[PDB]
């Protein structure tokens, strides 16, 4: 069962689906042509999942030599990992452009380069909330450090919500290349500048400054997830209200109020501090979490099938529920990080068996 | 899908199935004229469900009375009440053996026949545990007073558990009417002699005489949980290897862990001591529960189809469970009464909707 995820008519409706996009705004066509001048450079033999590849490999080195210089987020690293890691973000977008495009010039459109994007996508949204909270120094404001995180986890959640009552990404007037563009633009200030002028309060209204760019997202937060709710709430295209798999249309948002429900429960419940002792460890635990839920989220709607709550990775948060539902029975630092490497490697192992079974059953490689 | 529990090929199945069983053991022959002897006076009119509520009544009656004046197990009630409890667990058992037999006299053998002794023994099997062992004054060892009671649970279990791998109810050479006459004797024992000679310890190896009754009980369970487990790993019918319905050997026994999990945390927990301030409400709580998963496993066995872990009655438990996750954020007792009340209502429901549902396809009525 691990190394065949798939039915071989889940293969089949798979091989049946279509890919569709219907989102313009502002911040693309600007974009578009400098996207395509990177593009014309690429040799055409390169696969696109080697493009998709490079670039997440490129953001979680980078982001993860950020967390090693700051495990807390109430310090400042040198500013040098501060440029590196905006490059990492810069450069990962440029890629995931360049993958959508470049791909379609080959038949190589073809369902294995999403179930991909859309996985590598989750990834690099989880390490990207990561770096962001850490490089303005969230760590004065821990709640702020976790909630806005989760934000950046759920809104992501949405978006595909919206896909699988649709079949079609919509995205909306303000959508992920305004994050990034914000979030390399954060990252080249908090370089340039001292991180400690995130500390200087605004002498108006008393506002730490912290407080501005985290609410000026949750307004837009505030927009994205009305506009993904009304067709949530509103659009019927299996059947007369549900989805395109006939599943209830609230069913998918489970998956994700369990995962935020149990990070709400694991930060209240902690007598011993986890986060004001070492963060962004637990905020990975859940986005390894997150990121098996959402990438099979991923293979539902691309493959008209229902969603399933039993799922092996809550093994890994459960863990710490269990550990915190008695007393501290194992020290949770040490619990977190089995759980991080019982989580990492049942997300690996999914993954890497999804694409392997796909490949096999198309009789294809995974680089052509 | 609160009034329609089950499907329309369910109750094809359920019209397909027929009752079997191949049970003989040492008491029956001497009580199987006597139940004959008391059949006969019987007129012919009554329906069989109505004996079965009425044995099940009358023994939920006189255990509530004995809870009732004796809500902890450390305290003896008044001999009156032991004898009355007594009469009512023997009326229950001539009530069973009853509708067993006279039943079969019209053809009313018929499926509500059972989907009812097996929930009425279920909730039976559970008042009789609570009464055996407040009878006994197990509070003075409140761990045997948990232990033996969730073991006179899943003994019951296992029983049913047996039945969904080979379809026929096997007995055993030791049953349950070895149990209910040592329940009456214990009864009556401890009715016309004072209840403090459960305190008198043996001179010979300082044992507290409630040691040996239960650890003789707990023998016979060895001998009829290994009688059951080797037919549950052997007994391959529907497929090689698998159960009735198709369905994992091993996937039944899931229910009755987690059951038996959950008290074995809520046990040892809780910081304000449940038990010995209050006990007989929490095995009433898991009583109903597990009538309720019961039931689901009777059903599961009578009709073939897949178990399910989802029921609403895990609500129950779960509950306790939140409110001990966290600190008592609600006061223990209160929270297990509205436990007691939400898995009550939820346990009845079910079961009240289902037997409508079975009667209505059938178009016959619950009593002829
Ligand atoms: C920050 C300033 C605020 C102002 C503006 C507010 C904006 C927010 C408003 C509205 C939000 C709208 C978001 C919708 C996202 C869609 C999800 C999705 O699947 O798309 C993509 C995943 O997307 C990603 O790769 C990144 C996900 C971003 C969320 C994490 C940010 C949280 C960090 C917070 C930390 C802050 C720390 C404190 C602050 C210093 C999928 O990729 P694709 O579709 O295959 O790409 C091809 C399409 N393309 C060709 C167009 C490229
Ligand atoms: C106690 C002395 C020990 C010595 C002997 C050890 C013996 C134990 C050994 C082995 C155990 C074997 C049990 C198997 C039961 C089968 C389950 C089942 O479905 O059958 C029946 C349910 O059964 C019931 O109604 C009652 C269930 C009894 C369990 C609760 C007792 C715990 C109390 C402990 C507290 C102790 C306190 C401390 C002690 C003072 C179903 O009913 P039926 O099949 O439809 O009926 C018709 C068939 N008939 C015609 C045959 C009637």
């Amino acid at each position: 069962a691990l190394s065949e995820p798939l039915s071989a008519a889940q293969l089949r409706r798979l091989e049946e689906h279509r890919y569709s996009a219907a989102g313009v705004s502002l911040l693309e066509p600007p974009l578009q042509l400098y996207w395509t001048w990177l593009l014309q450079w690429i040799p055409l033999w390169m696969a696109p999942n080697s493009i998709t590849l490079l670039g997440l490999a490129v953001n979680v080195v980078t982001t993860l030599v950020l967390i090693s210089y700051c495990p807390t987020a109430t310090e400042e690293a040198p500013y040098w990992t501060y440029l590196l890691c905006a490059l990492g973000l810069f450069i990962y977008q440029s890629l995931d452009a360049i993958d959508g495009k470049q791909a379609r010039r080959t038949n190589s459109c073809s369902p294995l380069g999403e179930l991909f994007d859309h996985g590598c996508d989750s990834l690099s949204t989880v390490f990207m909330a990561v770096g962001a909270s850490i490089a303005a120094r969230l760590g004065t404001y821990p709640d702020w450090f976790f909630f806005c995180s989760f934000i950046g986890m759920f809104v992501f959640y949405c978006a595909h919500w919206q896909t699988y009552v649709s079949g079609m990404l919509r995205f909306g007037k303000v959508d992920v290349t305004e994050i990034q563009i914000a979030l390399v633009i954060v990252f080249v200030l908090s370089a340039f500048g001292g991180a400690t002028m995130w500390d200087y309060t605004i002498p108006i209204l008393e506002i730490k400054l912290k407080i501005l760019p985290v609410l000026g997202f949750l307004g837009g937060v505030i927009f994205s997830c009305s506009n993904y709710f009304h067709v949530i709430l509103h659009g019927g295209v299996g059947k007369n209200g549900s989805t395109i798999a006939g599943t209830s249309v609230l069913s998918p948002g489970l998956h994700i109020g369990l995962i935020i429900i149990l990070a709400i429960m694991i930060y209240k419940k902690s007598a011993t501090d986890v986060f004001e002792k070492h963060p962004c460890l637990y905020i990975l635990m859940f986005g390894c979490v997150f990121a098996k839920v959402s990438q099979k989220l991923v293979v539902a709607h691309m493959t008209k099938s229902e969603l399933y709550l039993q799922d092996t990775v809550f093994l890994g948060p459960g863990l710490l529920f269990l550990d915190q539902y008695f007393n501290n029975f194992i020290d949770e630092y040490v619990v977190l990080w089995m759980a991080m490497v019982i989580s990492s490697f049942d997300m690996v192992i999914y993954f890497s068996a999804l694409c392997l079974q796909i490949s096999r059953h198309l009789h294809l490689n995974i680089f052509k």
